[PDB]
């Protein structure tokens, strides 16, 4: 069973993207299964609502008593050697917040890791009809 573990944030890169620390070691992590606006796109400058998205998860982790990282039952870290995982700040998922606020959407998904994959396509058609933010 996938199980839960403590980390504590160092800085929030983006709405997607953080910094933590986890066993002792900075590293950087990425949510799994979800995709926030771009802030740093190379490309194009800031994208629709990924300052929100990133102040949204910025306020949720610096405000959270306790943060715990949940691997999936994959790889754990991708191929820019970022961890690859859930985030809990105080019990309730950063990532499926994310999308039930019309901030996120459901990413590509990537067996085996996708044991939340229903869980947050059911908040994100709840956003959608609810028209929240991206979804407006």
């Amino acid at each position: 069973k996938l199980h839960k573990e403590p980390a504590t944030l160092i800085k929030a890169i983006d709405g997607d993207t953080l910094k933590l620390m986890y066993k002792g070691q900075p590293m950087t992590f990425r949510l799994l299964l979800v995709d926030t606006p771009e802030t740093k796109h190379p490309k194009k400058g800031v994208e629709k609502y990924g300052p929100e998205a990133s102040a949204f998860t910025k306020k949720m982790l610096e405000n959270a008593k306790k943060l715990e990282v949940e691997f999936d039952k994959g790889q754990r870290t991708d191929k820019y050697g970022r961890g690859l995982a859930y985030l809990y700040a105080d019990g309730k998922m950063l990532n499926e917040a994310l999308v039930r606020q019309g901030l996120a959407k459901v990413a590509y998904v990537y067996k085996p890791n996708n044991t939340h994959e229903q869980h947050l396509r059911k908040s994100e058609a709840q956003a959608k009809k609810e028209k929240l933010n991206i979804w407006s």
